[PDB]
């Protein structure tokens, strides 16, 4: 009957679930609708004088009114799963809640006739706990709402500063973007929505989410293709979801948010999210837990009060009252406001959290996948040595690799830097005014190298392409030694390949340079142009491992986590950084075994290897995909343009604030910092949150299900009700107004001291053991409410109701400092300061409400002073008898 | 009336000042004692077998009952100023002082006659004030003495570890030795106490302290030389004070505490502390001004209350009353609750601080002076290239340079660990059972070269030295060359030498190693020996900067600290660590080009220098010294063993929790982790404890000097007293209750961006401008009691004096929210949640105490409803009033005395 309980109301899939990212390969519905391929294929070939008058475009730019207007008219650069609703739909979606509409008819029903004040504030109460409810649920979401914007990948536009009219170049969040407007790419930024490309150079862009081919394809500003017939294929129009790997460009913005190529009929469109991830899922299943308690136990009260009293209409009113406490409607301002606060402590300590049920995630991992540049290393080498291949340094391998570093266009490499810096002012001054870039060709993982052609003159030009060593070598036929140039004979090849493996073996990353000379000519370069070079030599340099990764690889290991490194780099190298961080490296595996390997051999084999080396971005993304094969949660760290992916291939993808953009937008964490220090102490905070997370729900749920117990047991033989509704709405009103400061709790080392797995089911258990336990003492004040205080007849019930309900309010108060840890109370765990003094405030205001001018109004007796020790003796002998019953609970079930 | 001044308290002279450490070397006060020069003289040559049976000691160690025993005969291994008082001469003191003393008296002159009960509450005011000031006083001084005791010198000792009756070998704390307790030394452990070496392994320990002879020198088991004629330089004792540079020994002790040699006569005892530091002075200067403000005020208002009411044993009561708001022992309390408040804070910074005035110059530094392995780069290395001259790598020098650092005695080098993992197992069990030692020449700064000889057998030794390369060089005459020993003429020394420069501008660090061979003798081998050596090669290794160095240096000058480099290497390697951490070494200064300068041209050099090399640690101690020279707050960081005349010579030393036992005992701030980013948070924390501090005074002074203004200048009008003083009494403590939670105050970050400077006569410039600030608004409130609500007999005093009451103390109260920031409080500055907590507690006592049914015991009357609106008013005119005045203080005089 799970198809006919719409009690629940699910969380926004933005809060949990992640985004859509634009990565969906290369199947389309229908390879997209007509109308839309039509319409790119005539913006690709429409001539550029027309394209202004299009979209109301300018080569100055947007001013701010026309940018309103192009929003307006077009929406926004998102998708219509980001916009949140505004507040008054939230407050009204809290309101519906199909149990206080029907708490309100009922009191309305019961109260109609001859009693008015009773259903009005019936009604007041509903509402306070709504504007709780939605309060508390909206201060969260907003909270996520904002950390979510903090770490947003930005574009780089005209726009319109110095309101005098002047021009710039504004780095503003991509869903700002507005058609018909002017952007401009460099390396390493993906491209944020449909674009026309205006003017560009080198411009390479990887479209291997979309097109589903690896190389990058070069983008010109005006169509040298003969035919299309395509619009993912045009040379002209890039599209959103791609990374730019090297050049520069100037665009316009054609299609915006769903208008996009991905956001319509290719993804994202096309249905909805129809399967759930591990956390909706746990989330729904403990709802319907929920609801099958109440819908077990509630209409036994109904229906036991109707025979016995004979108020119907009153005891499904006060049957309702008891389970609106079991109600699924906690679950969300739970989720919401508990993990909202562990993502701001964690934004606190540099950990951008992106969506809250990472959180979960973040706290459940147990293998931590990542490369060892930037996490393990530096990323600053500090020793470097340019020599050829007898040893000697040589001037001549540092200019060529220069030459390569300066002119080149992508993204920004160690070596790059080092060999940009390790140059001299006066001949790298030389050299730039000597030399001249003519065309580059860029780095793809099938070669692995990197060329630049230049040219000193209009003669000949030389093509200068450096790499790995072994890359290199295989494309080298000649070798210059002692300033002759020699053929690369086998005994050179096998001395180079020892000389390199010695330093290999010394933590030392050695990069071939290679160069050739060639005649003008008026063509674009392609990778066949790189036969029969001339080896200059090499540069071996050295990546000093962080003072802080061995404390931090231990701390980890510590934790449960289990580090692995999947590096493209040698396995020398690799292994030499992983002993000298600690890691035990073991026996390597390099990704030309794996390509051989079954998913079951491969899936088996990466459990006990710690270190893959000379991996392409598809072996780690089979690695991390084959990781989870055995209830593992598998987080995958990673900031280059081929994480994508792998990113999204992990349990949890963790990426940093400096990375490139696909990686940030692919996934689930951001580091301000790419340190493994601050994911450790970031996943100690998460595992805090998610325990303080089924804390509060458990000891919620526990607590309300003893109380309905008590009522389902102890109301056939009493001839009034034991607590009147009202007082039930108070206590849960007032439980929850204490419960608020749960999320601020201390949390014991020893629970968050292994990765959490979370299980739906021992809730229900938790339930039923706890809930007897507040029902025996329920029946105890019950009893000594009849007897020792003579509350026997109905004129004398309002004694008698008011008698449970300081009960009720003070010791469901009370039992949270008891099970909330696993050890004793109050010497070797305490309750966070906050909490205590919520619950201080909860009591005494429990304690002085019946002696307040209200309880006349909300029908409460004053309490003789007699009352108050046995009140004392109750609650004392309540928490010790918890105390001592949860060892069985604790060695029974866990 | 300098000599007259009995009034004031002087902390304890352990939580300020530093403990004297053992380096008078040509100090020598009493010369020498002949009656304690006899005893040494006698227990070097005693023999061993008696000696057990003179200090009741066992060759199994001491048990239980007879370490108490000989404790307790022999006093505690410290000195007669670090054993702190017991609580009740605390409390004792704190309640005898002549301020106590005489409102106790005054009220029993006043109030035995037909009025008591009065004397009795105002002697319970008294006692409660004393109890309060003896509680905060005791806490932070138990929390300071904790905090000295966690990290202090431990030492190895043998004692009865189980019942049955096994030995052990405990690390405990220095202090806990008693004498005749066997010990064991191993390098880098400081003497503790006077000691008899019952069996020693090279030891070789470093006098330079005491005897002022920098070379190591040779301590034995039994006496070597004829004739001793001198303690000092008997070889078979070792005295306290002094380092083990190398070796391993068995010993007992035989003197303890005072008893011991540094202790008595020589050191310490002769005379006594006569000389204060800075801080010392800075709070005497404050505590005389306070002085001179009672002394100038309080008569006044005697005589002027006496002429009109004619009841002096009440106006003399009255005048005390209201002068005890300005007393000195507030300093005591001040002082040390804020800063043990901060040290306590800075242990959770892995920051100890040994004694609080040192938090002052923590925060003070505006110069630091650090060695550069360890603090700009990770003490471990990542490459090395153990290779021979002509770059070729060779085995040979790898096995030499593993036989040098495995057979070595002497504190464990970064190369050593090196070189020890860098061999493979079965090479180096090998070479393990094939050599065994023989010799070891240690390591000491005019040769900068360390040897060991060894042998395979008992015909031929072989020696094997390393160090720098120039001073290998010096003493090598041939070279392995190819295979051959072959001369080593000048091309290859040239060769050697470009080649190493190149290596070393890549930061890398060249150690050379030579070996030799002799015949077998038996004699002890001596620095003479190294000569004629053939040079190995030598092993060029990476030592990589800190990840975190560069921004910590970046906040380090951001804070106004400027880091400068003492370093004993080269100055290429120095330099290509200094511009990759990015600090910028500018132009080198070697050590040899300061030998010959004067104490002026190094003073004036050192301040635009910022990489000194090659630098010996007298040319160390020398640069702390003379960097001085200007208004400079010179802090030295260093964990070395030739450090601690360094970090003495420094305004503040720095050491860490790994150094050597004399570094440590000479630093003054411990770090529990060798950190430039822990030193710049604990810098700023420091800061912000000392800002604490000293608004602490000012605030308590101001408002108290206001109040006492307000009485002069009004009391000679009204025909009687403002205020009872047992009103004022119970103001004062109501205000001291408020005020206890200022050491949790906040403070802006701009008091805390520049090195703080503290000026004791800036407080007297504070009181002046902000006491008639507010008694403007006392005689308002004066005003308003006479006319308004009509106070104006002594029939209806007492609505007058309340009146007052309130006014006087929730002003007072209030007014630290307005003058504790340069800022307009509560929209860029507020104060921190203890503090308003405490506000508002303390406000609504001052308001509910009239009300109370305590108020016909305090002679106080309820005030009308009418009076609300009034004090609200008077209340927001202060503190609107003092807002807009303060812009005028901080234009002609700024808020904070600062800057380098
Ligand atoms: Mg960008
Ligand atoms: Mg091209
Ligand atoms: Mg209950
Ligand atoms: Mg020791
Ligand atoms: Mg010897
Ligand atoms: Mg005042």
């Amino acid at each position: 009957k799970e198809i006919f309980t719409r009690l629940i109301r699910h969380l926004p899939s933005r809060l949990v679930h992640r985004d859509p990212l634009p990565g969906a390969q290369q199947t389309v519905n229908t390879v997209v609708p007509p109308s839309l391929s039509a319409h790119c294929l005539k913006m690709a070939v429409m001539p550029e004088e027309e394209l202004w008058k299009t979209f109301d475009t300018h080569p100055e730019g947007l001013n701010q009114a026309e940018v309103e207007s192009a929003r307006e008219q077009h929406g926004e650069n998102k998708l219509p799963a980001q916009q949140p609703s505004p507040w008054w739909v939230h407050l009204w979606v809290c309101y519906r809640n199909p149990f206080n509409i029907l708490l309100t008819i009922l009191g309305a029903i019961s109260y109609a006739t001859e009693d008015l004040f009773a259903a009005g504030v019936i009604a007041l109460m509903v509402a306070i706990s709504t504007l709780l409810n939605f309060i508390q649920e909206a201060r969260s979401t907003k909270a996520a709402d904002a950390l979510k914007a903090m770490v947003s990948n930005t574009a780089t536009v005209l726009r319109v500063i110095n309101d005098k009219g002047e021009n710039g170049w504004l780095e503003i969040p991509i869903d700002q973007l507005v058609p018909g407007d002017i952007i401009k790419l460099a390396a390493g930024d993906m491209i944020p929505a449909d674009l026309r490309i205006l003017q560009a150079r080198d411009l390479f862009v990887a479209q291997a989410s979309l097109t589903g081919e690896s190389l990058p394809v070069e983008k010109a500003a005006t169509t040298r293709q003969p035919e299309h017939s395509n619009p993912l294929e045009c040379d002209t129009l890039c599209f959103m979801g791609t990374t730019v790997v090297s050049g520069t460009a100037q665009a316009m913005v054609i299609a915006t948010g769903a208008n996009t190529w991905f956001g319509q009929l290719a993804g994202r469109v096309s249905e909805q999210e129809s399967e759930p991830n591990a956390f909706q899922q746990g989330i729904s299943r403990v709802s319907m837990l929920l609801i099958r308690f109440m819908l077990v136990m509630a209409p036994v009260v109904l229906l036991i009060n109707g025979y016995t009293k004979g108020d119907w209409w009153e005891a499904a009113l006060f049957a309702l009252s008891v389970a609106v406490g079991l109600t699924p409607e906690m679950l969300p301002m739970i989720v919401t406001s508990t993990l909202a606060r562990g993502a701001v402590k964690l934004s606190k300590q540099k950990v951008i959290v992106k969506h809250l049920d990472a959180i979960q995630n973040f706290g459940a991992m147990d293998i931590l996948c990542t490369d060892k540049t930037g996490t393990l290393t530096q990323d600053k080498i500090v020793l470097e040595n340019h020599t050829d291949i007898s040893g000697k340094t040589s001037e001549r391998v540092l200019h060529s690799a220069w030459l390569n570093s300066h002119y080149q266009t992508g993204l920004k490499n160690l070596l790059d830097t080092a060999v940009l810096e390790g140059t001299d002012e006066e001949s790298a001054r030389s050299l730039a005014s000597r030399w001249q870039k003519i065309d580059e060709i860029p780095f793809d993982f099938e070669r692995r190298r990197m060329s630049v052609v230049v040219a000193e003159n209009t003669e000949h030009h030389q093509l200068v392409c450096k790499g790995a060593l072994q890359e290199i070598l295989n494309v080298c036929s000649q070798v210059r030694h002692n300033g002759e140039i020699v053929p690369l004979d086998d005994i050179m090849l096998r001395k180079i390949k020892r000389v390199t493996d010695t330093l290999n073996r010394q933590g030392l990353r050695v990069v071939a340079v290679a160069t050739k000379y060639l005649p003008a000519r008026e063509g674009d370069y392609q990778r066949a142009d790189e036969s029969d070079l001339i080896l200059e030599g090499y540069i071996a340099f050295l990546d000093p491992p962080k003072e802080t990764t061995a404390p931090a690889l231990k701390a980890l290991k510590a934790s449960g986590i289990t580090v692995k490194i999947l590096t493209g780099d040698s396995e020398l190298v690799a292994a030499k950084v992983c002993h000298e961080v600690g890691l035990d490296a073991g026996e390597v595996v390099i990704g030309s075994d794996i390509e051989t390997l079954s998913d079951d051999e491969l899936a088996n084999l990466a459990q006990r290897t710690t270190l893959f080396a000379r991996l392409t971005p598809m072996h780690k993304e089979r690695i991390v995909t084959l990781l989870k094969r055995e209830g593992h949660v598998v987080g995958f760290m990673g900031d280059g343009i081929n994480d994508a992916p792998a990113l999204r291939a992990a349990d949890i993808g963790i990426s940093v604030d400096g990375a490139v953009d696909i990686a940030r937008e692919a996934a689930d964490i951001i580091l301000l910092e790419k340190s493994l220090m601050v994911l450790e102490e970031g996943v100690i905070e998460g595992r805090r949150t998610f325990a303080n997370m089924l804390k509060y729900i458990k000891m919620t749920a526990s607590s309300n299900f003893g109380n309905v117990f008590s009522v389902l047991v102890a109301s056939a033989f009493l001839p009034f009700l034991p607590m009147l509704p009202l007082h039930l709405l108070i206590q849960n009103l007032l439980y929850d107004v204490s419960q608020v400061a749960i999320p601020f709790d201390n949390v014991d080392d020893e629970q968050i001291q292994k990765p959490q797995r979370w299980n739906p089911a021992d809730l229900g258990r938790f339930m039923i053991f706890f809930g007897p336990i507040s029902s025996i003492f329920d029946i105890l004040t019950f009893c000594l409410m009849w007897w020792v205080f003579h509350a026997n007849t109905p004129e004398t019930q309002t004694l008698f109701q008011s008698g449970w309900f300081v009960v009720g309010l003070l010791s469901q108060t009370l039992i949270v400092h008891m099970i909330r840890t696993r050890r004793v109370p109050f010497i070797q765990s305490c309750a966070s300061w906050p909490l205590m003094i919520m619950t201080v405030i909860v009591m005494i205001v429990g304690i002085a409400l019946p002696f307040s001018p209200l309880a006349s109004y909300l029908q409460l007796q004053a309490l003789p002073l007699s009352y108050f020790p046995w009140l004392v003796a109750i609650l004392a002998g309540y928490m010790t008898l918890t105390q001592l019953v949860k060892g069985f609970y604790s060695r029974r079930y866990g």
